[PDB]
């Protein structure tokens, strides 16, 4: 059972370079718009403690080198929102699909295209932990990646990448530049705070197991809601919700197993280990399949 990434075409056509003085990054390049990380502003001695606003000032437009493929495009007005860059350019993009900017929540999935110096180099699915860090593969280059995920037609682009953090987790903005969590585009230390396990994603991706041929986590007892998130507070667990219960309705009716009785098998699962066998092939608990996923998956 494997993670799926969502079909990249459409955000490849999107990803162009953006080089302002010597620091050079990954953009995202939709309608007239570039959108980019504002530290590609930065040298590496003003990440030790950046004023954006007096920093962008000493910018125009022309210091702004925007880059897709080999045309390079004319920048006609440079704009601050937040923690990200918006340079206004002459040409639209031709391949900008139908997208939406959306912020989503800890634990949702998305696709992310690594890109490094503006060539895509590879595709991925992850989760936004519960912490709002991304444990990922993003390499030096790789900022101004996005994260997005796509419905039919439209893409929602919900990531853009800005940072490693000194732990080696990731972190960025939505479009709009506000960062997940309590982040700082500024190369000092911070705290990521205790993660947790995506509960919901993981009573998903147990229903994905039933589906596809491995039973034996099974059991035959119960539990009651508040005694499993009593089991589920020990083990760093999310707290399981009546909002997640309906989201794995779905997954109990196609399976015939009620959440609480998957609840109760999770309950045992932890409290025992899983003794050396394995559970869809993996040795440990994934929590980076949604409920959404593993229908999109299983349908
Ligand atoms: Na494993």
């Amino acid at each position: 059972f494997r993670k799926m990434a969502f079909p990249s075409g459409k955000v490849e056509g999107c990803m162009v370079q953006v080089t302002c003085g010597t620091t050079t990054l990954n953009g995202l390049w939709l309608d007239d718009v570039v959108y980019c990380p504002r530290h590609v502003i930065c040298t590496s001695e003003d990440m030790l403690n950046p004023n954006y606003e007096d920093l962008l000032i000493r910018k125009s437009n022309h210091n702004f080198l925007v880059q897709a493929g080999n045309v390079q495009l004319r920048v006609i007005g440079h704009s601050m929102q937040n923690c990200v860059l918006k340079l206004k350019v002459d040409t639209a993009n031709p391949k900008t699909p139908k997208y939406k900017f959306v912020r989503i929540q800890p634990g949702q999935t998305f696709s992310v295209l690594a890109c490094y110096n503006g060539s895509p180099s590879g595709v991925y699915q992850c989760a936004m932990r519960p912490n709002f860090t991304i444990k990922g593969s993003f390499l030096n280059g790789s900022c101004g990646s996005v994260g997005f995920n796509i419905d039919y037609d439209c893409v929602s682009f919900c990531y853009m990448h800005h940072m490693e953090l000194p732990t080696g987790v990731h972190a960025g903005t939505d479009l709009e530049g506000n960062f997940y969590g309590p982040f700082v585009d500024r190369q000092t230390a911070q705290a990521a705070g205790t993660d947790t396990t995506i509960t919901v994603n993981v009573l998903a991706w147990l229903y994905a197991a039933v589906i596809n041929g491995d039973r034996w986590f099974l059991n035959r007892f119960t539990t009651t809601l508040n005694d499993f998130n009593l089991v589920a507070m020990k083990y760093n667990y999310e707290p399981l919700t009546q909002d997640h219960v309906d989201i794995l309705g779905p997954l109990s009716a196609q399976t015939g197993i009620a959440v609480l009785d998957m609840c109760a098998s999770l309950k045992e699962l932890l409290q025992n280990g899983m003794n050396g066998r394995t559970i869809l092939g993996s040795a440990l608990l994934e929590d980076e399949f949604t409920p959404f996923d593993v229908v999109r998956q299983c349908s």
